[PDB]
């Protein structure tokens, strides 16, 4: 359940998102607010867009912050059909309008990405295909906390949070260590044993060898997925601990061809780089 | 000329926000470190998609941070052509590595904002159209400054930066205050004489109403173009001193039915919220 | 009107001010505390000097940090006349006791400018004079917040927040550019259309110049009154869509010289650097 | 003077000088793009009579904006007016951008350090030796320079903070249902490295505060005729405890207050009453 | 003991339990769909012999996350384990999650007050009246809370921090060029209101440090033998000086540095080598 | 290996530290500058311990924020034999005494963490034992960073860094979900699938249950050894893919009694929170 997924939330830096999002949209005199005035007020939460519903969590405490409150009429993860009136924010005029553009700008694309990320979860379903469908760290910079709970909310994993959730070895590392061995073993030297690695590999070869020197989990980038069956079956076949991910070009039109009963995971920068924004407004009334 | 929007960037605000893009990505220890060593190195910049380049200054400051250099060998704001060599950045293996995520992530980012600013100014320009095409505040929290230098970049004026460089007066600003008239009167009361007040219209009335009470920009919101061109036509009549601005439901596509003589300013919230990132990497080589 | 100008103030920049003004005041172990204890407690706050109630809000944010209440005998913006009791503070003695001096601190120097801000306005009335008075940039450097409240209570404009909300041409910008037109067509230019282009004018020559280069105000600065009030009127004859404002020495003395028809703000460094702080105590009874 | 920089915390200082230009410009600066990055000067003017203070807080703004600064007067120095006091070389609109900051800092620092030389020499001049002093009636968050400006201007700075020193005043006395009981709190809960100083707006006050402990008295708002027969009682049976005098005192009335009793003068109008100076940076 | 809560700064207090959280933990919180947001109870178990110390971090980190807590035994108490010492209350997930560092934080802060105890009671059993004090050894960061420690288990807490008082090192002295230019540069450069102390290995120096004006002579690292007929001979002449011994100074050997003319006694071993406590707590 | 360790510190987080650290010894006015002055000096590091050097990277930091260099005699990880001479700093007078008492209690109190650790590896090493000696998050708050390092530079591993690295099942989650199977069952559907699961269990009842319902590791907690090495025995037999990890009341004298052939991992929070600091001086010459 979605509603359940609000508690993964790190509140110390939930709250100091909050007011930093606050302080890029107003960091001195709102002049505005002598227009609204302080008197209680109420504004309707209108969802335009098809898709999923994320961020409520995020839309709350941008309003708690501001002394409103929020009442909504559909839980976190429902499906919208526009136009539907999602909610209800009470409270001083000048704050409602104060949080508007933000708590929205904040909702708009959690919910994008979580409708990316249902998307694909239900063309993989439709497939047959019963693993992972995860995202990346191919991110907004300082925005992550809502992204991947975006992905979540959507059916999608997050994948690791940051560098510190796994060691993953990838093209660079296999570069600067002088070979995949090497880049293996020292990660895995390295890794303290609660941590998993993971190795991107571009061919059987170096699945193989990754596989061979300690490797949890292989990501095969870039392959297409002519290549990518045959490659799953046998490591699988010959190391059937090893977990399989795919990834590299994975749209949500090609997904159905990259799915196969040897893959694990199939993640795919296009749920947090290429999701458009839903479209909600608020109405006061 | 884009080289030089560099100068624009408060250098207090952009150093925090790299910090705070680094510690999101690896806020304890980073086990990778130990496979890639600290090895002078060198890393290749690829632009894989078609559009303009945006964001020199972050990508710069995120490296500078962790003590490597960056080589241009295309200015900021040029036409990429993939698969193109962007540019080359040196320093120990882990610092790129460490850096490369994030660094590449504000660089698509900017770089797809860039592009698409650059598309509807190309448009415009083709219809025949000499004003500004504008962004908005639906910018991703936390993240406008990339985004407004990113629509500078690609030629689009940024509109105002945040709630203190303009007074907006729109729909839920008129419901409080108890109709235009009022909401006009107070803004310009209200405001610092060194700042101008805009008004959101949705019809003629409106308009007529906004510039009789004093606004300095009036912005007709979500007409059909049919409706627009009269409208703004009777507007400038009347009064020449006020600047004309549309705004809703603008895209890539229809943009050139907004176009029209009378139109000073186009803003468009697609430029930010369905802008997709370009596709870079950072090779090492 | 005063009491309302509360609503103006950013509440997240409003909470880590009177943080960091609490932690510069006690950043370790606070021994005074044992002294007084927790036992609940009631203080009176006393002004004693002239002038105008300005900084209610921060007094406010600070107390109620600390636990503690606030009741207000007079509205923000009242006129004071010594020795007057103003308020009174309920909360643990030793809370009580730990925000005094910062609490105090805050209200005076933020009444200290309204008085000064109040005075000017007052002789300007007295002068026949219809325009604004306004401060500027000359503020205590992390103060600013306080110190533009405190004018605006005083019935001053605050002038432009900061770099963000006006461009401003000076001297030095007209240096650096190699001259009048040169700049002011640069700062044009470059400015978003949503702001405003001031420009700093030495003689009536550069006022002409950038008047037809496109500014939006000219400011006319270190002008003895005699030639100040000729030159302002041939401005206004040839550019009645620029406003005029009057800078440099001026003083609440001379601030009756410095008021004529074609003037339309006159902005004081003294408001600022100049406003002794009004003398206030809280005593516990 | 030229040492006084010394005592600056550096990690306090560079974090103070970032949230100033933070305050100054959050987001884009258009009027960069009109001066251009070419390198430039600019001189700093000195347009007041009075102190020189702040260079440390001045040449901190411009370091952090890749800017160098020559000064041509030392820190504490006596300005002339119109005295050429500095020049500043960097990129032209890394100059304007600390422009403001920079003299707003210098004007404050110097206004303060020019009202505290004034006491020091009206003391002096009435014969007196001890330390003029300020007080905590500083602009929150700006504490640290306006204490340094007293230095400068050769006034002590008193307590840096409520950590420094453990002043009991009316309030706690209150609190505490009466002087003694107040006295003996807070000797007792003080850190034995901390002094005990003490607000007494009476005799039976100090005495009864010195025979608790007290290790300096501070006599509050006393007429000058009533504060130095007080003094001079106290020294005589508790020799032990400095004496402070506070309350009203200006530059004007400062020499009455001065006497052979008094350890220590302190004046909230040399932060709260201080005009800033006149400076002014002319790029040339 | 329960009053001692009063000293603590509550602007850092809250900056404080922040930045444990973000440290323990910094993104998602997988866990917490372990446990869920059921309403929750947990006893908090002593399991080591010692003194309670710490409820106010406890209870801070606790709030922030909206858990409640209710304590059995006063700040301070003596425990004897294993002891049912407090109760919490909240959500499961929110427990769970305060639960490391909330331990964490009492372990240390009552393993210093243990030490601390131990360190009176010793020198209170040998006849001393004076103060055990603790240093300037402390965790970086965590300073608040070992210092707080110190001060439950009824040790002075010494100088907080390098603004409390001016302490003249070994290093100071070799930097002055001397003892009696690093006390006089010490006296002339601290504010009137801040003591001056100063580190000395030999009655020579202690000699000079008193007569050059020091408020306070530490004795650094003498053997007992010497250090007795040395603070005698500078008590005797220089009675307004207050001595204080350390170096070296265990709980074992505590009672041979203890005598009548030693003030304070300070001891790195308070805060370095005080192992933490051992608590748990239970959900039940 | 030791000397390579220092990579793995987030460099943002580190510079924080490092400032915050400072902050605390001295917010305000430093007078005792005065007495050192600024000349330039030199100053020797003294090992006064026996135990094993950890906390360069740190110290060093430290120094480097104030414009002081440090010259190691020794590698970081060396045995301490006292009294040795293991480093110079060199920089102004005053910069050196201002960071000299935080420097030393760093390294003073990651070399005693990095001394009990490789004791403990010794002992466990001489008991014929190859498997990870483990820290636990038994560490000073707002510390971890410089404990953990210290931990891995004595020979030790980390254990997961903080909540984020690995899901940790407790008696208490066990007690909040209802029951062993439930609590294990949820941990690992709701872990992101790169994350690895451990299971404290304090009976082989337990262990067989967490191992059946997808437990990564087992971690039998408190047993005392006489129970645990059948218990792991049996365990390894049915579950050869479950890693061990026996923990409680582990000390570096009962240690070599938990070691066995089927224990993986001993981890002892006595490594952190019993291990006194090394003394250390900075002596001026
Ligand atoms: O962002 C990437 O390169 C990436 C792409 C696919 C899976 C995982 C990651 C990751 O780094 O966590
Ligand atoms: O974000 C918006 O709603 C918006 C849309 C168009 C222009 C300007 C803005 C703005 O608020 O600045
Ligand atoms: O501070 C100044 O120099 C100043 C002086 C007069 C008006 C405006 C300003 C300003 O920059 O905003
Ligand atoms: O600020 C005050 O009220 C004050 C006034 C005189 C001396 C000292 C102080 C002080 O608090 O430090
Ligand atoms: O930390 C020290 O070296 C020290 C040792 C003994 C007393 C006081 C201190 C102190 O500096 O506060
Ligand atoms: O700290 C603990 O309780 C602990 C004890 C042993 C291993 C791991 C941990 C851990 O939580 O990280």
């Amino acid at each position: 359940d979605a509603e359940g997924l609000a508690l993964l939330l790190p509140p110390v830096t939930l709250a100091a998102l909050v007011d930093s999002w606050l302080r890029e949209d107003c960091p001195g005199l709102n002049y505005a607010a002598l227009v609204s005035g302080a008197g209680p007020s109420q504004a309707a939460l209108w969802a335009k867009s098809p898709g999923v519903l994320a961020g409520q969590p995020f839309f709350d405490a941008i309003f708690t912050q501001l002394n409103c409150q929020v009442s909504w009429f559909l839980p976190e993860g429902s499906k919208l059909v526009p136009v539907a009136r999602v909610a209800e924010v009470r409270g001083p005029a000048h704050c409602l309008l104060l949080g508007e553009r933000v708590a929205l700008n904040t909702l708009a694309r959690c919910s994008g990405i979580a409708s990316a990320a249902a998307a694909a979860v239900e063309a993989a379903r439709g497939a047959g295909w019963t693993g992972h469908v995860a995202g990346t760290r191919k991110t907004t910079p300082g925005f992550r906390l809502v992204e991947k709970y975006g992905l979540l909310v959507g059916g999608a994993a997050s994948h690791r949070y940051d560098l510190g959730g796994l060691v993953m070895v990838k093209d660079n590392h296999v570069v600067a260590a002088g070979g995949v061995e090497k880049a293996v073993r020292a990660a895995r030297q390295a890794a303290d044993f609660t941590l998993k690695v993971e190795v991107e590999c571009s061919s059987l070869q170096e699945a193989v060898q990754a596989a061979e020197a300690g490797a949890d989990l292989v990501l095969l980038d870039n392959f297409k997925p002519e290549e990518l069956h045959p490659t799953a079956t046998v490591l699988k076949a010959q190391f059937p601990s090893v977990a399989v991910e795919a990834s590299g070009g994975i749209t949500l039109d090609n997904l159905p061809q990259f799915c196969g009963p040897h893959i694990d995971v199939i993640s795919m920068g296009m749920l947090t780089q290429a999701a458009p924004a839903l479209d909600f407004s608020l109405k006061l009334f």
